[PDB]
């Protein structure tokens, strides 16, 4: 096919196509980007002296754990306490363990920070050393270090020792360990609370990131960050939704929450750590508000919405209020932040099309007061667009889609015939999730991609030259979900996978950074792509440098010729870049082969005509300078 380029731009790409979006789901929270290493660290929202309460957690040698509701807690937010006691008779090492999210990653070139809270209720003579360290699962201890306690000591009391490695573990199937001398300690009993590990972070943040997660994330060139969900937003019921204030200040003070992925969130990734995040990374968010319906299906009524609009006014002004003007923005001042944090995108709820009945009024209410409070932030709507009508008319809808890789490359023109009203479109959650049409969200046996395949990736690019080339009304668009724990799965295929050690970047990913970073300001229209074809393209240039940016999806099973014709500019280098991800049909990226599927970069001769051969299923980036 012959492709001729327009000099004249049709329309300013905006800053904000491609981004991210984050709820903790698979771990991707707990367990993923924040770098907290201790599984159930504090006791949050579980049972006392029940086996759950104990999750994570395993005696050394005869030492009895039980997780109390303590007479005298840590503090309002943390009641639960790790009661350890240790029998009369005793000797040797006796303690527990934490077993981490599936492991720990023991790296001597890596210093840990361990704190404890511990007391001792019943005041004792008790003297001699408390040691915290890392050990392989066969007890070969990696790391220790200790301190000196007293029996004397009943009032809370946190510890903080640094732990390094005499040696890197082969595997990551670690533990950390809190012991006393057996011996010593028989017949005595210590309340802990509210116990942290972490490796090295993310810009040596305090309470922040592991590193590998974080800059595979700033790697894609993302240009947002959805957060923080998705359904992790809503809760099960009321009580349980997300909540901004419980997420901010002192570790002590967070309460969690039980999440809507079948585990506890502790709230360590809390909304001054997004936002710090962004900050590290040059992203803006798209914060989504609380919205009156939780996943259990309450609505709440539209006479019950007032005390939530206030806490979503509460929620933005800790964003980007005037510290002298709220207690919310006095309180990012008060946490060493006084700036405000950018905020231009606020999402009303998350998939409101599962309670369109209650959202015209849950929209009508919560938007009337955020924006006669935020004149300058734009709200999303997050039920079908159009479909109930809403007013008041919404700026932007949020459109999701989880498809076939073929629905992809067959809907790429889903935005050609849109009206131009004003009306601006997130793509805020896409995926091709399954080569089985009928049984979209079932099994891997019956067609669900474990992992984004070559099929997938390919099928989304063609999919995002379509939202490239509506970038007139499409503002932001991510792939959703972002990252995914390989040990606890709840959704897949996903973008970015690990385990407690590594990191895994899938075929997804890939498309992803190479429509990400090779993005100029300005659409230059093309010969249109067949609707309905496997092969796709979109064109952008850099106003700035002349850098223009041919970017090619062959969705389909056959390679396919394109003839570029750039006659209409004074100048093309006689030079461009191809990078290109291409591989078989359903390849993968895997935790046993991580790197099957990369890109390749080259040189090829260039000009104002010039023939380049796409391959079946491949995503390619044709870089040149044109003026
Ligand atoms: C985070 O901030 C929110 C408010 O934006 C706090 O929720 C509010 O908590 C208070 C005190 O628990 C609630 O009032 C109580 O209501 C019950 C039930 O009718 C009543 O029996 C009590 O005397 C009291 O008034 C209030 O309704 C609730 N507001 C909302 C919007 O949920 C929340 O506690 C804060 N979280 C943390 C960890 O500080
Ligand atoms: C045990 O942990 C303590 C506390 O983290 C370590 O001592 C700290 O070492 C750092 C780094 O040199 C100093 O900045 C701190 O001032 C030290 N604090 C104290 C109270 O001494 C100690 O090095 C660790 N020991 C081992 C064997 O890992
Ligand atoms: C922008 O254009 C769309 C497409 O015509 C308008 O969408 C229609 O909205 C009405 C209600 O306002 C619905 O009953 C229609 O079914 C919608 N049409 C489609 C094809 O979805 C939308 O109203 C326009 N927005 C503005 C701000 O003018
Ligand atoms: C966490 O998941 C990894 C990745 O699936 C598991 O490691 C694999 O274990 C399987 C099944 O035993 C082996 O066939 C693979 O060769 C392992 N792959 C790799 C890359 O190591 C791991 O066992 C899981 N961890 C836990 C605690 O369940
Ligand atoms: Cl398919």
């Amino acid at each position: 096919v012959t492709v001729t380029v327009n000099k004249n731009p049709s329309h300013t790409v905006p800053s904000t196509l491609y981004g991210l979006m984050f709820e903790d789901i698979n771990h991707s929270g707990d367990g993923g980007l924040y770098a907290e290493l201790l599984q159930n660290r504090a006791f949050q929202q579980v049972t006392p002296n029940t086996a759950a309460a104990l999750a994570a957690w395993h005696p050394i040698s005869n030492a009895k754990l039980a997780v109390i509701q303590d007479p005298s807690p840590v503090s309002n937010a943390l009641p639960n306490s790790l009661q350890f006691s240790v029998p009369s008779g005793s000797s040797g090492r006796v303690g527990f363990t934490n077993e981490g999210f599936w492991g720990i990653k023991v790296d001597s070139t890596w210093t840990y920070k361990a704190s404890l809270f511990f007391r001792f209720p019943t005041s004792s003579s008790f003297s001699g050393a408390l040691t915290v360290g890392l050990q392989t699962n066969a007890g070969r201890v990696l790391a220790q270090n200790s301190t000196q306690i007293r029996g004397t000591t009943t009032k809370w009391t946190q510890i903080n020792l640094e732990l390094h490695p005499t040696a890197s573990a082969p595997d990551v199937s670690n533990s950390f360990f809190v012991t006393i001398d057996g011996a010593a300690g028989a017949g005595q009993t210590i309340n802990f609370a509210m116990f942290s590990l972490f490796p090295p972070t993310f810009k040596n943040r305090p309470n922040g990131l592991r590193a590998d997660i974080a800059e595979t994330l700033a790697e894609m060139g993302p240009s947002f960050f959805r957060f923080p969900g998705g359904n992790n937003l809503e809760g099960q019921t009321t009580a349980t939704r997300w909540q901004w204030n419980a997420t901010v200040g002192s570790l002590l003070d967070r309460p969690g929450r039980v999440g809507d992925w079948g585990y506890v969130n502790t709230d360590g990734l809390g909304l001054l750590e997004y936002l710090q995040f962004f900050e590290d990374t040059g992203m803006e968010p798209i914060m989504a508000v609380w919205a009156g319906y939780s996943l259990g299906g309450t609505s709440l009524a539209e006479n019950q919405l007032a005390p939530y609009i206030q806490q979503a006014i509460d929620q933005i002004n800790f964003v980007i209020g005037d510290p002298a003007k709220s207690a919310p923005a006095a309180l990012r001042a008060s946490l060493g932040h006084p700036e405000p944090f950018t905020l231009r995108f606020v999402e009303v709820g998350n998939e409101d099309f599962f309670a369109a009945g209650s959202y015209p009024y849950r929209w009508h209410d919560f938007v009337t007061a955020l924006q006669a409070q935020f004149p300058q932030i734009r709200f999303i709507a997050t039920t079908n667009a159009w479909n109930p009508v809403l007013s008041p008319v919404p700026q932007s809808y949020d459109v999701h889609v989880y498809q076939t890789p073929t629905w992809f490359y067959q809907n790429a023109f889903y935005y050609d015939g849109f009206q131009r009203n004003g009306t601006t479109y997130f793509e805020g959650e896409y995926a091709a999730i399954s080569t089985n049409a009928n049984d979209l969200f079932g099994t891997v046996a019956d067609g669900r991609l474990a992992f984004p395949t070559v099929q997938s990736a390919t099928g989304e690019a063609a999919f995002m030259t379509g939202l490239e080339r509506n970038s007139d009304i499409v503002f932001a668009a991510s792939y959703a979900p972002l990252l995914q724990h390989v040990n606890s799965t709840q959704w897949t295929p996903d973008l970015v996978s690990y385990d407690a050690g590594s990191v895994i970047k899938s075929t997804s990913f890939f498309a992803q950074k190479l429509f990400a970073l090779n993005k100029g300001d300005q659409y230059l229209p093309s010969t249109l792509p067949t609707n309905g074809g496997t092969l796709h393209w979109s064109i952008t240039r850099a106003s700035s440098s002349g850098k223009t940016f041919i970017k090619i999806a062959n969705a389909g099973s056959s390679a396919q010729s394109l003839t570029f014709q750039l006659t209409q500019f004074n100048s093309v280098s006689s030079t461009g870049t191809l990078q290109v991800l291409t591989g078989p049909e359903t390849a993968s990226n895997t935790p046993e082969a991580p790197q099957a599927i990369v890109p390749k970069t080259s040189t090829i001769g260039t000009g104002k005509t010039f023939t380049y051969n796409a391959p079946a299923f491949s995503v390619s980036v044709i870089t040149v300078t044109t003026n």
